[PDB]
């Protein structure tokens, strides 16, 4: 009233599930846009059959024409290469991404700031928190316009293993994960809750080990890369992350999720993006969430923003 | 596969809504048992029509008949009294319907044992943490298969006031209300959390002060009586309180939700039901927690649990 | 993006179940609008708190002030009576309402006029195709922005009656009532299908046979009739009629639903309200969908179109 | 209560969105078996996460050991090859996967029948009416216990298609094509109906054309064709679909459904599998729904099952 319409720049792997799960949830129209040609126009044809079963109605197509921008309300950038040529899987590391990200996120940037300057954009493409600033500025999009995906997608997966130890349902554990979605992700032990009591508590009760949790931190930080090993660069989670976060955009929920978002001063850094709880709602961010860090936790944040910065420089 | 079927021993305004949002859920099957001819017969009818509207398949039946419970999956027991008989709304306390519902759940409890002694009991008459433990008592079911509303509806209108100051989802609120449904009700100010987050953060910030919280704690004790002088004893919020216990039960959730259930030494405290955060599951009550409580939120705890006894001995 | 705001105008029985799904399915906010004081606001407060339970983020609040109107996206009138003074409920019919209830449809009419000209408006207050009509003349609001409740209903019914025989989902059953919503609403026996095959292949099976279906039809006719002598005017299944018919318009899903709409030529007849299948998006009533009836079902139309009439004229 | 198992044999294209969507709709726990090592369990963990994002509580295990079967509710068999060796995209055929698929089904039948003889079966694999058979031989499972995917799929293409000429809700469009899925796949004309309607109101009023009709009918046929040629074998609408089965089973919702199912006499065939309305609720097969066909529309129907007898000699 009018629907929604959302432009997926990117229609590959993650690109394919958010356009599913958009029309099971109804939540708009969808454009599969792509630089390759007839598959995002294939994979839209095959998504489309599914309002049937969802009983919604969402248009869904394929795009090679950037000007399809003009008219979104929300755009998001999964444009971009998932590994680096030569490189091994046990050697992915999301920072080889940088140098064939990077001039991908100034062009879809230029074409958003023509066709679509006030949709509400959601940047994923690795590494997200040097790519996501690299986009703002390009777009010229306003700062509670754009946020990058990381904290709720490795906070998933730190709930996750979590609630599967203490057999709670998934969501009822909550986890803050801040800085940068790298290697370097700061994993708050101190912010962990199980249906909001402090993890703590249950520790002292044995019912999960301090070792336990130290073994599940190292497999939430080394997630992507245990997937890569088995399968694949993770696509499942990171849309279903996406679309959460778009969700509470397009729904007005004022969620409140973790996710890149430009600093003015929290943790003491400006200039920069980084991973933190912002609200979501209509307006956008609506709300940046500050920590309020020990000097300790403070510490892990600087080395997660510091790789952001290091990399930056080279973009 | 085969259907559950959910007994509501009770179909008056808290029965009528949870037939209602079983129904949108596709819960199961649902009878509406009550003592008042026609009534529940005619209350079943209108809501098996919205099996069309939601797409569902729960059949809804009325009934005066008690061997109706026999084949009970589930049954949930509102049957009594929400006011006494010459009290103004004024002075409206569910101490008062003591003497009214006493041996209500005492022939509720001896039909179940007949009929359905495996089903799980939600018991919800007040006052509710008197009556569970009459209804285990009569009922004979296990400790792990019987519980009482309170705390999820309590804490339900606590999250709801703090996110309306908050700006922030209502879900994305977490408190505890814990040892009884009643005036006595524990506000536990520590174990609030929002977004995950200490709330003392949001208070260091001055987003929400001590002063507004104490008025939001008062406001949360106060509210069902604050509803019964405006309009009526509460029942639409009751009735989606109990809905999610009952759906976590149905769908083996393992939502840690907080009831009234049978306390064994946690506290400090056995043979009494009281209030506490519990794990339900496909195996009803899977975990008891006992929250960590230090001296001073003991002592609250401890007057809470006195006057659930009090009443008891008066029943 | 930004909330719908959704004002009900009566905060009875319907009203109350009405508030309830909205918050369910986090549709809008919600305005409880009633001239009773305290009430609403009751209802409002415990409704409210069940977007924890739901996940939803929808503000409900009740008002005696008829200016809230102003800004609302969506209003639904279901202002005024059930009953007549004096009548038993043996004698209960929906014509009796129209002295009670005509002087409250010009009054509404001329807020939504001055508050919220450009609002979608769902009428349900009995008799309803002639109030509906009314409303529209005093609202003044465009012909494709206004319905009345009346098939959607109708047709739960039928439908519900026939897939309980059937042992099929009740929504797999489809069929028509056409006319007015009263004793004289047209049962189109010609446009019954069930999992979209003609309703006469199951017959021919003798599956269910011509005079169970008479029976049926009978009992669909005299539903609410059956309801208010075994409990109250029905409510729960209007309710989610109403929000079917509502959440085709806010999503904008082009729903075939079959409602009260201006006649400009449809089946022979202008200058009136009459019940036939419409499309409701985003534009209103996208489509007025004419049956092709036979000049047999024609004539039953014409007995429910002259009902309507009769009445308009005593109004 | 307790939670269903889903094996899904088979963790490709369709695997992979099937497992999505049952954590999305919270239907049970999955497995995601396969031969390929490393695969699935890589596709599994993936998957769990979305567990927090959908407030859900299915486990996801991959699998490359048959005997993970035991204990399973429902199989859901996709295991084989989208083309042949050699083909290219313009000449893909499902009838020439035969040679490459008989084996698999064999083989996976015996595994079955030792590990899950009490489970219902869904099958996937192409040619789909030929290989259903296959396993329901091998594997021993009832008849009513056993199904194949088709007629879902297929006709949510045509319901879709003739959904975006009218500008209505895409489910509004009801429509059936049996006999096999397969480029003889028989599209009953007479058979649509649109909100209940038939489709000819629609085209005597213009609305859309029978010359119209003829192209999306052609399409609709060749829509598998077509994707095949822009991107991939289809994966999307099939797992929608293929859900949408289970979940009717699961939940005992009774949809009738288009699906491959043992003939016993209905249409003339017997001792062959072909795509017919099916009733699906807690006991599988709960009704087969014999299309009271006219000469002509036989002779297509015929035509449709002398293509799977045809590949089953040469199986
Ligand atoms: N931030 C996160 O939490 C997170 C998580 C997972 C993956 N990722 C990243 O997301 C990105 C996408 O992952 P994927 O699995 O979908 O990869 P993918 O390779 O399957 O899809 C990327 C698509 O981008 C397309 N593309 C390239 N240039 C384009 C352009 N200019 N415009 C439009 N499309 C263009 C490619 O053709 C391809 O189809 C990767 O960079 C990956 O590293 C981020
Ligand atoms: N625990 C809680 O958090 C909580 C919250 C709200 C209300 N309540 C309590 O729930 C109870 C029900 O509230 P309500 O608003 O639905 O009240 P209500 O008066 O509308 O309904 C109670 C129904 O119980 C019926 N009844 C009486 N004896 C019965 C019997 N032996 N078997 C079956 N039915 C019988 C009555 O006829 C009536 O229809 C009250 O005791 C109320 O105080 C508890
Ligand atoms: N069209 C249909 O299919 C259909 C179906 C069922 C009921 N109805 C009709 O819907 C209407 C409402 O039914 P209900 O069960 O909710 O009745 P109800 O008596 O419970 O509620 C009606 C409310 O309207 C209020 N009211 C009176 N004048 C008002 C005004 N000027 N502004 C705002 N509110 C005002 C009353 O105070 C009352 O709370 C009745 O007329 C009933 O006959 C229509
Ligand atoms: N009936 C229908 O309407 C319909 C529609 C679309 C596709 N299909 C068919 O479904 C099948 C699967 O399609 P897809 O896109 O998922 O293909 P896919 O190639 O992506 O996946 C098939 C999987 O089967 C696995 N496999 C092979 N042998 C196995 C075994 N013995 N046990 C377990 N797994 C085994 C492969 O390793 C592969 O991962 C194909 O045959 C396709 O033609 C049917
Ligand atoms: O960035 C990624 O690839 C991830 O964490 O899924
Ligand atoms: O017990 C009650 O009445 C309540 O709190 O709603
Ligand atoms: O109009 C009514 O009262 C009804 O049909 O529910
Ligand atoms: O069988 C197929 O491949 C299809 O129709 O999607």
């Amino acid at each position: 009233a009018p629907k929604a319409k959302i432009v997926l720049v990117g229609s590959g792997m993650i690109g394919g599930v958010m356009a599913t799960l958009i029309v099971q949830k109804n939540l708009g129209d969808v454009v599969l846009f792509d630089i390759v040609k007839n598959m995002p126009h294939g994979k839209a044809l095959d998504t489309s059959h599914t309002n049937v079963m969802a009983y919604s109605n969402c248009k869904v197509s394929g795009s090679n024409t950037y000007d399809d921008l003009a008219g979104a309300d929300v755009v998001i950038v999964t444009a971009g290469f998932t590994k680096a040529p030569g490189k091994s899987d046990k050697e992915w590391n999301r920072d080889d991404l940088l140098p064939l990200n990077n001039k991908i996120m100034i062009e879809i940037g230029g074409h958003i700031k023509k066709n679509c300057p006030n949709a509400f954009i959601i940047v994923v493409t690795n590494p997200v928190d040097v790519m996501v600033q690299l986009l703002h500025q390009h777009s010229g999009v306003p700062k509670n316009k754009i946020i990058g995906l990381g904290g709720v997608l490795d906070t998933s997966r730190l709930k996750y293993y979590i609630s599967q130890k203490l057999n709670v349902c998934p969501r009822d554990v909550n986890a803050h994960i801040v800085g940068a979605h790298g290697n370097k992700m700061v994993l708050l032990k101190r912010y962990i809750t199980v249906g909001g009591i402090p993890l703590q508590e249950f520790i002292n009760n044995k019912l999960i080990s301090d070792a336990e949790l130290e073994a599940i931190f190292d497999r939430t930080v080394n997630t992507a890369l245990e997937i890569v090993n088995l399968h694949a660069s993770p696509y499942v989670a990171p849309a279903a992350a996406i679309i959460e976060m778009a969700e509470s955009y397009l729904k007005d929920l004022k969620k409140v999720l973790i996710c890149s978002t430009l600093l003015e001063g929290q943790y003491g850094h400006s200039d920069i993006f980084g991973g933190t709880p912002v609200v979501l709602g209509a307006n956008g961010v609506e709300q940046v969430i500050e920590l309020q860090l020990n000097s300790e936790e403070k510490a892990k944040f600087d080395e997660a923003i510091a790789e952001t910065k290091r990399m930056k420089a080279l973009a």
